[PDB]
C-alpha cells in the first residue's frame, strides 16, 4: 500500500467514518488529472487507492471532503475541503500515509513517509 | 479588513516572515482566478489584501508558499503549498482571520470569524 | 508584557472568550507555586499577567481550564485541562505569547517567541 | 489493549521513536501516583501500559517526555513535556489512543475513544 489516508474528528474522539477522498496528479500539461478515489471506513482509514507499478513520480493532489463529512452531520462548517499537495517518489518509491484531524472550524494534517 | 492571513514557525517558535500567500476566487466556470496577494510581514501578517465592497461571497482559496519558506531556511519540506478553501457567508460574522501553524512535514490551519 | 496567552475554540471559529488560565512557577523541592493567573478577554487574549522583572528564569507551568469553558458550552470534553509547560531562557528573545486551539478531545499549542 | 500512545514526528514525517511516556494516577490524597510507564517502539507505539483489571475509573496524566526525544537528537525545544490529563473509565471501561504530533516549539494531542 504506497499511499493510505487516515482521518480523525476531534469533536468526537473517533475515526471520521465515510469521508470522501479524492487524488488527482498534475498532467503534463498542468491539469489536475483524476487519479483514485474513495471513501474512510469505520476505522477512518483508506487503504488500496493505488498500486506500485501505478504511483509514479508526479506532483499529487489530496482532497478529503471535509465539508460533505460536517454536512451528512448536521453540521455547518467552515472549509470547503482539506487539501494536501505533494511532490511523491522522486528519489524512488516511497509509502505515504497523509493523517488528517478535522474540526468544524479548522483542521491539521501531516505526513508519514517511509522506504520500504 | 475583511480577510487577515497570519503564519506561525513550529520548528523555531516564531512568526513565518516573507511568505508569498495568493488569493483566488472561483469563478462561474470553476476555474480559479488571482483576487490579492502579498507576503507576510515581520508578525507573520498579511493585511490589505481586500476591501468590504470587494469581498463578496463566494468560494476562495488561500495558498501559502511553504516550499520556498522552508527551502529559504535549509530544510527539505513535504508540501508543495498550504491550500485554505472556504465560503465566505455574509450571514456570519464580517472578519476572517485565517491562521497557519507550519512544521516541514505537517501544517494546521483555522478560521476566526468575529464582528 | 513578557508573557501572553490566546485561546481559540476550532468548534465555533473564535476566540475562546472567559477561560480561566493559571500560571505556576516550579520551585526548588519540585512543587508547583501559583505566580499569576485571569480570565481571556473578548479577543481569546490575557495580559498583564507578569512584568519583566518578576519573570526570571525557570520553569513555568501555564494550566487552561478547558472542561469549564467546554461545559459552559453544553458540549462534554474528554481533558481536565491543557498544561504548557515550558523553560523561560533570558538567551532566547524576550516576550512569550502561548497560544492554544481548543477541541472537546484534541488541543494543540505552540510557542512564538519574540524580540 | 485499554490505553495505547501514539507519537509522530512533524520534522522528519516519521513516528517519533524511543520517546519516554509516564502514566500517572490521582490517589486519594490528591497526590499524582506513578501508575506506568514505557516508550515508543520503531513504529511511534506504545502497547502494554496497562489491563482492563489495573485500569480502573480515575484521573490520569499521560506525560509524554518531549524535551529529552528532542534533546536526545541534538535539538533544543521549547516545551518540556505534553501533558495529557482526562477522566478514563466513568462510564464504564473504555480503551484510549492517546496521539501525540511533535515539532520543537509546538505540539498537539488528540484523543480516540473506543466502547469495546
Ligand atoms: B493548528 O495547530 C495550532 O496549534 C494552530 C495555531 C494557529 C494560530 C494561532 C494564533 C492565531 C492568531 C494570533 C496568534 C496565534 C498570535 O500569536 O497572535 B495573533 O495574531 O493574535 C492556527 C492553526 C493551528
Ligand atoms: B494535526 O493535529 C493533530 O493533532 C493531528 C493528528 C493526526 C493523527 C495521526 C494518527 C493517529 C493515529 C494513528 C495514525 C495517525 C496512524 O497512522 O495509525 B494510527 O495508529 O491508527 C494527524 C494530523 C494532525
Amino acid at each position: 500500500c504506497p499511499l493510505m489516508v487516515k482521518v480523525l474528528d476531534a469533536v468526537r474522539g473517533s475515526p471520521a467514518i465515510n469521508v470522501a477522498v479524492h487524488v488527482f496528479r498534475k498532467a503534463a500539461d498542468d491539469t489536475w488529472e483524476p487519479f483514485a478515489s474513495g471513501k474512510t471506513s469505520e476505522s477512518g482509514e483508506l487503504h488500496g487507492l493505488t498500486t506500485e507499478e501505478e504511483f509514479v513520480e508526479g506532483i499529487y493532489k489530496v482532497e478529503i471532503d471535509t465539508k460533505s463529512y460536517w454536512k451528512a452531520l448536521g453540521i455547518s462548517p467552515f472549509h470547503e475541503h482539506a487539501e494536501v499537495v505533494f511532490t511523491a517518489n522522486d528519489s524512488g518509491p516511497r509509502r505515504y500515509t497523509i493523517a488528517a484531524l478535522l474540526s468544524p472550524y479548522s483542521y491539521s494534517t501531516t505526513a508519514v513517509v517511509t522506504n520500504p
